[PDB]
């Protein structure tokens, strides 16, 4: 069972509490797309464990590779070179689009964030940064200044030169140009305000290609390209935070190569490392060039490490292998009829969007209104779970909660279709 | 060979720069107090990978427990619980100082230090960070903007409210009270002189026990207590950043408690993944609940995930069953009378210091003048690179460059002794 | 003659240079609504010399009393009251609105505007300040930090916290709901992206009750109201800086009278010391009663001196007893008229707007397009002073240029109409 | 009477508090060394009205230049100059030292450290300020950053990159090499921190060349020299603030003229406007002509205003006419030989320092300890009132209170006798 009170009694005596609330049981085993409970329930696992997983969990290529060099070469002085190292660095110049050429390997999607902006900062000599305000890139000092869907309050003073705008958002939007939402005309407007309010210093611009936790936003059609413009007009790079869009996840390699824009600095991470800690970012070769005449400095412990290295070529080896861009356009294509299909059984269900195995679900109380549904996504979240589903929502000012559905990019189809019926059960069981 | 011309390129065309420079090798295989290059050539790994394999190279029981996770249980949304992190968290608890009761399980070291941070600033409702001049964080936004050894310069703003004060350092004192260095006194000068900046926010002091990219400076006796106490006349938190110094290297499970002085927060990291990316805080029970209280958010991918707190409880186990931080202090005293043989066959040794298995060595151009000996360490190094031991020099203003040997506290006496043989002929065949 | 070449040489040689370019002449009187050259040429000052002298330049009345003080008390420590301070504050607390009681004299309109800035972030305990971003408050700290229309660049960070929003601009708009310009949607609009990005720490909002520097931009038909709902909402003061529209150049004591919203603090200045220099913030009891609890502090030299004092007690009274606000508004109307007329004869002519005696001229290239008609402002500005006529143009990004037009509230009919005149000319000359 | 109860009635009502407390009386006229309240007692000002009256209370020369102006031409349209203007920037230059060419005329002290600060940081493109842990520069913005000696707190962050170095104070030393205090030594110590702690952004050092608020604080022998050579070294402006120490007041026109060290930028204001509102910075010609070509702005209402720059050069004027410079250091002498001919008589008194008219005496309970005599300043101070001595005493964390003795350059000596006379009297009634 469940309920080892020893177990949680230490849970209680000595964990941190860190945002959110724990799930009440305790997972033993992991397999697949799915999770172990004590008892040995098997849950479904919609969001590939925090958005990371599209080989699922334990991985027999990773579960080999991880052995390896486990065994073989671990970890390493920061200046020592080794093969994983190159290789991944390598690979990753390869399939990014052209333009980026140059690689840093770390350990987390913040570091990641955060080796990109100094750069930028570097190479532009400024330090504005303007993101959406509805992002997310991290906990850390600078990934947590450009985050706006939450986290501001009550830890002093942001990063000097903090900005946002909104994001274009086609569901509800708030920007009209002639009887119509101009999304285009949204980011100029608000571009004009930051140019305002700028000491002259503007170094990037940041985005996520879909914003995830703020409720599976999709920059619309041209909106990156028009975006990339007004950095180039500006002297500021564009930097993609691709930690969950990248590596396949909207059935893309990357996002950015849906909108044919390629952004001065990319940054992997959590579907990198595919669960385990490791990150990238990915730069041009001028740039990289400018960084490095400059000085640029980004020296970790674990910075250019041969195990994390390999488990991401591995990684990337396996989705190009077996072909699992393309599984998460099929897989996800056959979510989101399913989704529609909800939708057609469920008034409460005002929309559903994303891309690829990147959906995002939108609970509402009324259609016509788009009145949030209070309560009810948070309900059919709790039955989700009862009848065996992994769940996720997220849920910020002015929207309904957004549920959040990410499974592995290996995931079947009898475990699309699973998934499918009990969400349809929990949400039949909670209205 | 090490020349792979096409290795050479590729880390040449993708890789990008940051910091310092690229050993010319190939490391291919790693095991205990040894690298191996491309020829097989073993390295002696007198700095343990980043300061980080305590264990050394591929320790078996690593080996062992990673396999068993990759396999078993590997990442997870970070609302579930698994036994790995409760069992850590637990350990922690129980293996650290009274005071210490709930801990967060993170990726990185500066991860971390923000965490530390902004849960100071959380609970104390400021934002004014103190640090050591020559202090190291991390890369990252507030672990650097509280790292004064380097990094402050061509990258934007430092977060506000950001202060440091000079370190106490013995072989280089500059305060002196009556005829002698009171470095007491130069506490509560800089104190002074901080009151007289703050906003009236002072949040917290952070501090490495003993400044290891500093260039090995041990707070002497009675500092810390005496520091602790400006934070508590403040009503500031004292953190202590055990990132190398933790988890047995100084000798004692914890610095912290060598002065028998517990700070508010205690971060872990470098020591405790023992090279794999594995972190963590940990606090008293009476700051976390008022963090909690106030909304504590610190959320990532990866933290509580099982693989990795498999890892660190592995790894504390080990070290407590193989006895560990006793080794450091039989090996660490067997390599400082060594370093001390040396300092009297040599004149351009000014200085043997540090804990444990961290000690520092001062290179001068003069004893008398303590003139620092320029490229002199550089040539020593080089030396004891060719010389097969691998070797890491600090140089900061004001200072001869420190050598910072940090062997793993697994290490052999011989290989302490051929590492002091190559260290005295690199020496010898650099004068 | 206007060309002492001493006289040049040595302006030349010893003159900082603070902005725009001297006008090439040499005034060497002032007197009523004209100041003098070297010549004796008489030009019609239509600007109050620098949007000040509501009572004309050289007031007997003024005269009168400086006189007095001069030669009776002039300044003293700021710890001595005199009866001139506590009339002028009390006339103060009596002529504004209700909810005004408390005064503090100063000397400048930034001071006015620090003081008040510091006084709200004092009693909120919060430090983010929103502003419009064609706002001007003065080139001090602060002061400056919320002034958008210009001087943000090239000076290092401004203050950290610094907000603006767009201003309701109905000869320019922007923002369209349902086929037309909701500016109160607008606001919303704004307000929420700021609420997005604030850290929790909103303060004040600071405003200008018609924005001149900005071009003459009036806060449309109930928005004050709404924006002073938003700062109740969230805690914030609302500061109403009516440097140049108090003291009845709007043909109200205060502009703020109009939209009968009150303002937590007031700040005065410009047409206050009518040419001097005098300023004043006005807040309410309760909140001067909490500042002073909480410590508030801002000691100047000239805080409270007698001269000063005395002077603006004497405007005050000039400025009631001769029924000046009135005057204010049939002149206003009579120049309103005539603008309005030439409006008709000249195309470049877009837009006729202001109150009272505060008016502004928008110069267009083409009234379809609002083209900003590039050089042709300042081409009319030229001739008008060739013609004799002090005007002043400003522009900023997106608009024409503006004539920004405030004659003294003492001036004449004929003084009207010659203006009128002399610019009617002007622009004829300049097409 | 001073009781007129409407008077206090309203006073109470009617006035913002902005720091200390109201003296107890109704100053009712002011001439030469003494104001007279409402019974027409005649007080002693010896601290010349806030620290400004060096021709002492309504002088005849200004009485007669104010009226002058008032009557002839008062107030202008920022563009356009005049006479007095440039003929006061002419006479700056020529007064000041070789390497200050061009001024700028404005109204306040903060106002002038405003511009100068903006100015320093235009021509280097840096922002970071560094100055004296007891200074005082004023309420606004950038000079309220640089204060030290108080108001950090309550009201938000300073602006970003405010550094503070402790002032050479000779009374109480906290720096020994050698057994003896270096202040020299101290400077580097203090800079070699600063230097630490800086982004590489410092832009200047600004300094009173003897703290006032701060407890009449002296920069040392060469210390001043040794200053400029930092500044020098690191690229920054030295900016000398001399409020209150400039035209005369410590027996040389300015203060830096004495130690023959010239800063990049002066600044002056309460002295040079002798009472009334008038302020000045001065620059070399080479740092005007940058800051103009990277297009410095700082403009004001009264900027360049006749009537205060017609008020200043007759200042200037009837002091050097008067040759009152030197009258200061005869009465300043004749005053601090009574000092200490009262230290003689009284062992409270710990210290008699200062220069010319700007003395300072502090207050002491031991003199062996120099431990500050707690209340009995407060009390000297109070009994100096009754007595008919207007006193100033000034206390800062670590020191005895300090009375700043700083009468009329006009001061007679019998007044000073008088003086001296209450004073002992009152310090005989105090104890
Ligand atoms: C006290 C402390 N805290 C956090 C960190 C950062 O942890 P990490 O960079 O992995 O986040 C470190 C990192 N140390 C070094 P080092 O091992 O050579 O001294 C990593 C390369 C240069 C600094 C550290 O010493
Ligand atoms: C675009 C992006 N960039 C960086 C990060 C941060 O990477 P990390 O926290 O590991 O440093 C994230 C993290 N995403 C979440 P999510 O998976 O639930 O959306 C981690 C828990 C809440 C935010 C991210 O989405
Ligand atoms: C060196 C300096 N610079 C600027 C200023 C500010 O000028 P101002 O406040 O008029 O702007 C001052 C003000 N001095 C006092 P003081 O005369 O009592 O010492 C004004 C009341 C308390 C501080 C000053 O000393
Ligand atoms: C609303 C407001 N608040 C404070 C100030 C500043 O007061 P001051 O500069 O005297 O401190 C001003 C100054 N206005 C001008 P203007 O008269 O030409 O518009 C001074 C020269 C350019 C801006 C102002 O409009
Ligand atoms: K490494
Ligand atoms: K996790
Ligand atoms: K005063
Ligand atoms: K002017
Ligand atoms: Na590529
Ligand atoms: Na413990
Ligand atoms: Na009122
Ligand atoms: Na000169």
């Amino acid at each position: 069972l469940n309920d080892d009170a020893t177990f949680w009694r230490n849970a209680r005596h000595h964990l941190v509490r860190y945002g959110g609330t724990f799930e009440p049981m305790i997972i033993e085993r992991a397999k697949g797309s799915f999770v172990y409970d004590a008892d040995g329930r098997a849950i479904l696992d919609f969001t590939s464990g925090q958005m990371s997983a599209v080989l699922g969990h334990c991985h027999p290529e990773i579960v080999s590779v991880i052995g390896e060099y486990a065994g073989k070469l671990d970890h390493l002085f920061s200046e020592m070179l080794s093969r994983p190292v190159v290789d991944l660095a390598t690979r990753l110049a390869n399939i990014t689009p052209p333009g980026l050429d140059r690689a840093l390997l770390l350990s987390t999607g913040a570091e990641s964030n955060e080796a990109a902006i100094r750069m930028a900062k570097l190479v532009t000599g400024k330090y504005e940064i303007v993101g959406f305000a509805q992002s997310w890139h991290g906990m850390t000092g600078a990934a947590a200044s450009a985050t706006y869907s939450a986290g501001r309050k009550g830890v002093g003073p942001a990063a000097v030169g903090s900005f946002a705008i909104p994001a274009p958002f086609t569901y509800r939007p708030r920007f009209e140009r002639n009887g119509a939402y101009d999304y285009l005309a949204e980011l100029d407007y608000a571009f004009d305000l930051i140019d305002r309010q700028s000491s002259g210093n503007l170094a990037a611009f940041i985005a996520e290609p879909i914003l995830s936790s703020g409720g599976i936003i999709e920059l619309p059609d041209g909106y990156m390209a028009a975006l990339k413009r007004k950095c180039e007009a500006r002297g500021m790079l564009l930097i993609l935070d691709e930690a969950q869009t990248g590596v396949g996840r909207t059935g893309t390699m990357f996002a950015c190569q849906r909108d044919g824009v390629t952004p001065d600095i990319l940054t992997l991470s959590k579907t990198l490392g595919a669960g385990l800690p490791l990150a990238a970012i990915v730069t041009s070769a001028a740039i990289e060039e400018r960084a490095h005449e400059l000085g640029y400095l980004f020296y970790t412990t674990h910075v250019s490490d041969p195990l994390p290295a390999a488990v991401g070529l591995r990684v990337l080896d396996v989705v190009q292998r077996d072909g699992l861009v393309a599984r998460a356009n099929v897989m996800g294509d056959r979510l989101r009829r399913g989704l529609l299909d909800l939708m057609e059984r469920f008034d409460c269900i005002g929309d559903v969007r994303g891309r690829g195995l990147l959906l995002g679900v939108e609970i509402v109380k009324d259609r016509r209104t788009k009145e949030p549904a209070d309560g009810l996504g948070a309900k059919i979240t709790r039955e989700c779970m009862n009848l065996g589903l992994s769940m996720n929502i997220v849920q910020l000012p002015g929207m309904g909660g957004v549920f959040r559905i990410a499974p592995p990019l290996t995931v079947s189809e009898d475990e699309i279709d699973l998934g499918l019926s009990l969400l349809g059960q929990a949400i039949e069981r909670a209205l």
